[PDB]
């Protein structure tokens, strides 16, 4: 559930816009709002791309732990915005394209490296 959990906070398939609302909708529609995640990073494309990222298919090992995706991910990374970690939750989206640090468990994303998008 960890990749449910994964997919809910760090997978938005086709996210439509990706701009600060989409982050502070998504990240309110992902119930990454309370407290707002400050930052949360939606990779988007196929599931399947991400999942990918767990096999040195898709996927680089990477720090530790971690699973550097080979493909880059259309990801929108709602950075909270305010210090505030409570809703509003307002996102500044970075829709970033890179390939996303994940930390693959059982060959699910189980995590977003989200530092890679703080900046």
């Amino acid at each position: 559930s960890r990749y449910t959990h994964f997919l809910t906070q760090h997978y938005d398939a086709k996210p439509q816009g990706r701009d600060d609302r989409y982050c502070e909708s998504i990240m309110r529609r992902r119930g990454l709002t309370s407290p707002c995640k400050d930052i949360n990073t939606f990779i988007h494309g196929n599931k399947r791309s991400i999942k990918a990222i767990c096999e040195n298919k898709n996927g680089n090992p990477h720090r530790e732990n971690l699973r550097i995706s080979k493909s880059s991910f259309q990801v929108t990374t709602c950075k909270l915005h305010g210090g505030s970690p409570w809703p509003p939750c307002q996102y500044r989206a970075t829709a970033g394209f890179r390939n996303v640090v994940v930390a693959c468990e059982n060959g699910l994303l189980v995590h977003l490296d989200q530092s890679i998008f703080r900046r």
